[PDB]
C-alpha cells in the first residue's frame, strides 16, 4: 500500500539538494557525532563536579519538594509537578538511534481512530472560517530573517547578505515557480528557482526527559523512547518495527573515557526538519502578516505574554481544562493542508502562491544521521512531491498550521461534548466566520487559549458549564478520546506556556494563580539545549547569545514559584559542595560580562549603558531565542532588541510581494 521511494545520497536526486560548495556538501555527507556540550563558559556537562552538583541537587529537591498535582490534574501548594531527576542526562550525547521519519502518517492516523477529513458540516465550515478569519484582511510587513539560521537546501547558507539576496529574489520569483508547479514541473521550479528538493533532517536535543527512581531496587530508571527504523518510516508502519531506544550511557566509558554516574543517562533526540529558504520566503511574507492578525484582532485566543496577561482571562472562568496532544506534529492531517489550500482558493489567494504553500506539505525528507552507520537518503521523489509526514518544523508557517488545527480541534471539544445549544448559531460560512470571529475574541460562554499543541479551555457560567464538568471527567477517566481528529488527555499538572496554573484550597480559576515553572528554571540553568559556541565571535548568530542576562530576569519569571527562594538556597548549599564557590556570585560575575559583551551590539547601548530599559522577557530572549519560537513572538520583544536577533527585508519589496498573492 505504497513504500515512499528512498535514494542513497549517492543518487542524483540526493545529489540535486546540495549545492556545489563546501557547507552543502558538508551537510549531505555529516557523520552521526556526539560529545559534552559547554554548559557555559569553561564548564562541560560532563564535568565530575557539575553531574556530582547534579545528584545531590535532583535528589534533595525531588526529597523536600514532591509533586503536589491533585486527582484532576490541577497543581496546588508548592506548585511542583514531578521530581527533578530530569536534569540527570549526559547533555550532548544522545540516545541511540533516532527515529526516522514517517513518509505518511495516514496508516498512524487511521489506527489511532483518528478522522480522515471533517466528520460533520459543521466541522468542515469551523475549519474553512479560521482559514477565512487567518488570511483575511492582511497588512504587509517587513520579511524578518533570524541571524545565524541556515538556508538549507539547496545552499545551506549562514550568511544574511546570502539570505536577504535569495530572499529578495525568491519574492521576484515565486509567481514563475508556482506555476511551474501547477503544470507538474517541479524539477524546473526546484532548477531554476531553489523551490522545492526536501526537508533537511537534524536531530536536535530534549535535554530533559522523564527519569523515576524504583524505591525497591534505588535505580533510576530512563521513560523509554519508541523510535521508527528505516522500514517501518517508509512503509507509515506496514513493516519494520517501532522499538524503545537506547538511553543507557555506560558506553560513554568504554568509548570516550568519561566517568558515568549511576542514574545518569543519554538524551532525548528529537527530529527538526530545516525547509528549503527560497520555498519558506514567499510563505513566510504572508505568514508574518497573519500572526499580527490573530495576535491583534485575537489576542484573547492567541497572544500570550506574562502570567499575569494569562491570569486575567483564566479568573473570570467559572471551569479551566487544560490539554495534552499525542505527538501534534506527526499527527498532523494532510487533509488539512488539502482544505486550508481549497478555502485560500475560494478566498481569492493568487493559485501560484497556494501551490508553493501546498507543495511545502508534500514535500521529499533527506535524513541525516539517526545513529553511527546510517542516514544519508532521500525519502520521497522531489520530482513529484507526495508526502504525508505530518507537519514539518521548519515550514514558513508551522506554528500557524498546529494553531489553526488545534484551536478548531477544541472548539469542536467543547461543542460536542458541552454546548449543542450552540450548533444552531454555524448553520452556513457568513454563520460560521460571525460564531468563531465572536468565540475567538472570548466572547462566548465557551473560551480557549492556545498556542498549537499547548491550551487551556474555559467555561464561564451558563448552559454549557455542566458539560464542561463531564467533559473534565470523561478526561480524567481516560477511557474515551474526546475528539474525532486528534488524540486529547488532561494535563497531568496544568500549565500554559511554561506557567504553573496554581489552584488553591478552593480548586476555582477565580482563586488560581500563574506561577513561572521552577523546573523550567532547572531545565535553562543547568540542562541547556546547546553548548555556549564561544567559538562563534559574533553572539547574535549563537544558539544561547547572552547566557548570563537570564539571572536578571529570573526573579520576575520564576520569583511567583512557591518554592523560588528554597530552591535557591538549595542550589547555591549543592554547588558549594560540588565547586567550592558562589553560584550566586558565579552567575553575578556571567551577567556582568554579557551585560557590557550586549552593549556592543545593541547601538541605543553606551559602553556600559546597563539593562535598565530591558524587560525580563527581552533577557530571557536573549539567552535563549528558542524561547522566541514557543513562548513569545517578536511583537513582544523591545525594538532594539529585535534588531539584534532578526534582520528585514524591506517593507516596499514585500507589499509588492503581498498585493501579487492576496485577494483583490
Ligand atoms: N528550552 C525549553 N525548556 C522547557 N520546555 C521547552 C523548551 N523549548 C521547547 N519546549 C517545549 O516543551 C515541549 C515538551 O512538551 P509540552 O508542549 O507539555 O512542554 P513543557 O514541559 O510545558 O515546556 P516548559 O518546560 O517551557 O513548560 C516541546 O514540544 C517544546 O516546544
Ligand atoms: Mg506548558
Amino acid at each position: 500500500p505504497r513504500r515512499a521511494p528512498a535514494f542513497p545520497l549517492s543518487d542524483i536526486k540526493a545529489q540535486m539538494l546540495f549545492a556545489n560548495n563546501i557547507k552543502a556538501q558538508q551537510a549531505s555527507k555529516r557523520s552521526f557525532k556526539e560529545g559534552a556540550i559547554e554548559t557555559y563558559e569553561g564548564l562541560l556537562s560532563v564535568d565530575p563536579r557539575f553531574l556530582s552538583f547534579k545528584n545531590e541537587l535532583s535528589r534533595y529537591l525531588t526529597d523536600h519538594f514532591p509533586a503536589n498535582v491533585d486527582e484532576y490534574g490541577r497543581v496546588y501548594g508548592n506548585g511542583v509537578r514531578t521530581n527533578f531527576f530530569g536534569m540527570r542526562h549526559m547533555n550532548g550525547f544522545p540516545m541511540i538511534p533516532a527515529t526516522w521519519p514517517l513518509a505518511s502518517n495516514l496508516k498512524k492516523r487511521a489506527d489511532a481512530d483518528l478522522a480522515d477529513g471533517p466528520v460533520s458540516e459543521r466541522d468542515n465550515l469551523l475549519f474553512r472560517a479560521a482559514v477565512r478569519l487567518m488570511f483575511s484582511d492582511l497588512e504587509p510587513v517587513p520579511l524578518k530573517i533570524r541571524k545565524g539560521s541556515s538556508t538549507c537546501i539547496p545552499y545551506f547558507s549562514n550568511d544574511m547578505g546570502t539570505k536577504i539576496e535569495i530572499a529578495e529574489r525568491a519574492l521576484e520569483k515565486a509567481e514563475e515557480a508556482g506555476n511551474l508547479m501547477l503544470q507538474g514541473k517541479f524539477d524546473d521550479a526546484y532548477q531554476l528557482h531553489q523551490m522545492g528538493g526536501a526537508y533537511y533532517v537534524v536531530y536536535r536535543a530534549q535535554s530533559t526527559d522523564a527519569i523515576t527512581l524504583d524505591p525497591k531496587t534505588g535505580k533510576f530508571v530512563s521513560k523509554d523512547r519508541m523510535v521508527a527504523d528505516f522500514e517501518y518510516a517508509v512503509t507509515g508502519g506496514e513493516q519494520g518495527s517501532l522499538f524503545a531506544a537506547s538511553k543507557d550511557a555506560s558506553r560513554l566509558k568504554e568509548q570516550y573515557g568519561i566517568d558515568v554516574p549511576d542514574g545518569f543517562f543519554c538524551e532525548r533526540r528529537r527530529t527538526a526538519m530545516g525547509g528549503p529558504f527560497a520555498l519558506n520566503a514567499p510563505i513566510m511574507a504572508v505568514a508574518q502578516p497573519v500572526r499580527n492578525k490573530i495576535y491583534s484582532k485575537y489576542a484573547y485566543t492567541f497572544h500570550h505574554t506574562t502570567r499575569l496577561n494569562k491570569e486575567e482571562k483564566v479568573k473570570e472562568w467559572s471551569l479551566c481544562v487544560a490539554t495534552d496532544v499525542s505527538d501534534h506534529d506527526t499527527f498532523w492531517p494532510g487533509w488539512l493542508r488539502d482544505l486550508i489550500c481549497d478555502e485560500l482558493l475560494n478566498m481569492g489567494y493568487a493559485p501560484w502562491w497556494v501551490k508553493l504553500f501546498e507543495t511545502s506539505l508534500k514535500l521529499p525528507v533527506y535524513v541525516g544521521a539517526p545513529a553511527p552507520e546510517q542516514g544519508h537518503t532521500l525519502l520521497g521523489d522531489p520530482s513529484n512531491p507526495d508526502l504525508e509526514v505530518g507537519l514539518s518544523s521548519g515550514q514558513g508557517a508551522t506554528d500557524l498550521m498546529g494553531t489553526l488545527l488545534m484551536s478548531i480541534t477544541y472548539l469542536v471539544m467543547q461543542l460536542d461534548h458541552t454546548a449543542p445549544h450552540l450548533n444552531s448559531r454555524i448553520k452556513d460560512m457568513p454563520s460560521a466566520c460571525r460564531f468563531l470571529d465572536s468565540y475567538w475574541q472570548g466572547h462566548e460562554e465557551i473560551r480557549q487559549i492556545s498556542k498549537s499543541d499547548d491550551a487551556m479551555l474555559g467555561w464561564t457560567k451558563g448552559r454549557a458549564l455542566v458539560g464542561g464538568h463531564r467533559l473534565f471527567e470523561m478526561l480524567k477517566e481516560g477511557k474515551v478520546n474526546p475528539s474525532p481528529y486528534m488524540k486529547i488527555s488532561y494535563e497531568h499538572g496544568g500549565a500554559f506556556l511554561g506557567d504553573i496554573l496554581l489552584y488553591d484550597s478552593r480548586r476555582e480559576p477565580g482563586s488560581a494563580i500563574f506561577v513561572g515553572n521552577i523546573n523550567s528554571m532547572l531545565n535553562n540553568q543547568f540542562s541547556p539545549e546547546y553548548g555556549v559556541q564561544s567559538g562563534v565571535r559574533d553572539r547574535s548568530k549563537r544558539k544561547r547569545p547572552f547566557p548570563g542576562l537570564a539571572w536578571a530576569s529570573m526573579k520576575d519569571t520564576y520569583g511567583a514559584c512557591p518554592i523560588y527562594s528554597d530552591v535557591l538556597e538549595a542550589i547555591e548549599r549543592c554547588w558549594w559542595n560540588a565547586f567550592g564557590e558562589s553560584y550566586r556570585a558565579y552567575r553575578e560575575d556571567m551577567l556582568k560580562r554579557d551585560t557590557l559583551e550586549l552593549s556592543r551590539y545593541v547601538a541605543s547601548m553606551a559602553r556600559q549603558a546597563g539593562l535598565a530599559e530591558l524587560t525580563p522577557i527581552d533577557l530571557e530572549v536573549l539567552a535563549d531565542p528558542n524561547k522566541l519560537q514557543y513562548k513569545w513572538t517578536e511583537a513582544d520583544v523591545s525594538a532594539n532588541i529585535h534588531e539584534v536577533l532578526m534582520h528585514g527585508v524591506s517593507v516596499e519589496k514585500t507589499e509588492r510581494f503581498l498585493r501579487s498573492v492576496m485577494p483583490r
